[PDB]
């Protein structure tokens, strides 16, 4: 995916879908419980990365931008063109929009799919160097409970790729 140039004229866009994908970052924790502080911990149910994105830093973006970047490149890989076309948290409010509305094409759901193939292919060539995961094994001997996840991980892309216009 990384050997396709970026458009510019849908940077800003990447950056909407990375924001997005931030913002849910945000959710699914706070949905879990978890508030806003300034310790890196995962059983305290906090995380500092829900803060706003203008306020986020160097170090706490590149994740949801790369996320963005690569799923981009990835469709561009695959073909398809691209283009023109509530829980009170701890001082964060994700809500872009109801995107949960319109129902996605069968299309786009196997291209979801794919998107977590490669992520997971990525993860694992990462994992190899560790021992013995029953995870280092590609995403098709994955055992089909969990694929769902890594599905709905990537399906808010293409979701706010269509609802944006």
């Amino acid at each position: 995916t990384s050997q396709i140039v970026l458009p510019p004229h849908l940077e800003r866009i990447r950056e909407r879908l990375a924001e997005n994908i931030h913002e849910l970052w945000v959710m699914n924790k706070i949905e879990l419980g978890w508030q806003y502080g300034p310790v890196r911990d995962d059983n305290k149910r906090q995380h500092p990365c829900l803060v706003e994105f203008c306020k986020l830093p160097e170090q706490e973006r590149n994740y949801n931008l790369q996320m963005s970047l690569e799923t981009l490149k990835t469709l561009l890989a695959l073909g398809c063109h691209v283009g023109i076309a509530y829980q009170l948290t701890s001082g964060y409010k994700p809500a872009p929009m109801d995107l949960s509305f319109i129902k996605l094409t069968p299309s786009q759901e196997a291209m979801v799919d794919k998107l977590a193939e490669n992520a997971h292919n990525v993860w694992a060539r990462d994992r190899i160097r560790q021992r013995r995961n029953p995870r280092l094994v590609p995403y098709t001997l994955l055992d089909d409970r969990t694929k769902k996840s890594n599905k709905d991980s990537l399906r808010e892309a293409v979701r706010t790729l269509l609802g944006y216009g």
